[PDB]
């Protein structure tokens, strides 16, 4: 608690070990990126099956801290680790339509949910991950 | 902290002194209730700007735990406090149409943010919050 009210008066909420902030505007991938750094922290990274289910639930589209090395169809996370278990939605990854689909976001949709890949410059909501406890 | 884990794998959060759960499906005010009710907890109570602001940020229009004393037009929260500082949305609560309009839920709409009282029988997604910590 010393750790973690004074993040929970700016929003924060705790869910096993770390804290979590949900945007109140939408932004490009590399932009939501920037404020989670300024805050100390990064875009989240999907550690569980349960942490997948927590971000799921939130039934809201969101930016993660997932990028495509180039342009190679294989992924690393913010803090450097290559993509292991993964949650991508039926059909995905799949650069739609010819697009540089090089950015991850958490989809919201009726009968598809889990990660899709997008154009790094559209926008959405974003959500931070700040590990607290090891 | 170890007594939140039980919770947190069953996809409940972490603010301030309480757990939130955010319901998979909606239901009436009702059902959304006992659901709450039969985890241990009820439906969220708000008690600060802050918690507000939290509920708000979740951008999801929410069953909350305050309902009308019978049609008397003031309001009571599940746990039996009378109302005191509210964060009703702009004209509301105003019984819409001459409707009975006995539940309170947190709206998520353009220009039009806060609480609106509802026809109890219509159906939301809803909060459940557990006090963990005293
Ligand atoms: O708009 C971009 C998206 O459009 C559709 O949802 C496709 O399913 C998805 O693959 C693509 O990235
Ligand atoms: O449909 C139910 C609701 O409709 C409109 O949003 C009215 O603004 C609100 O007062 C009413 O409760
Ligand atoms: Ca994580
Ligand atoms: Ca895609
Ligand atoms: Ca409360
Ligand atoms: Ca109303």
């Amino acid at each position: 608690f010393d750790k973690l009210d004074p993040y929970f008066q700016q929003g924060w909420f705790h869910f096993q070990k770390s804290l979590y902030y949900i945007s109140s505007v939408k932004n490009t991938w590399h932009l939501s990126r920037e404020y989670c750094l300024q805050e100390g922290a990064d875009l989240a990274i999907i550690n569980s099956r349960a942490e997948q289910a927590f971000l799921e639930n939130f039934k809201m589209t969101l930016w993660i801290g997932l990028m495509e090395q180039r342009s190679e169809r294989t992924w690393r996370w913010v803090d450097g680790t290559p993509l292991t278990e993964s949650y991508w939605s039926l059909g995905e990854p799949n650069n739609y339509e010819g697009r540089q689909e090089q950015c991850v976001e958490q989809i919201d949709r009726e009968d598809k949910k889990g990660w899709n890949d997008l154009v790094c410059e559209f926008s959405n909501f974003y959500m931070c991950e700040k590990r607290i406890f090891p």
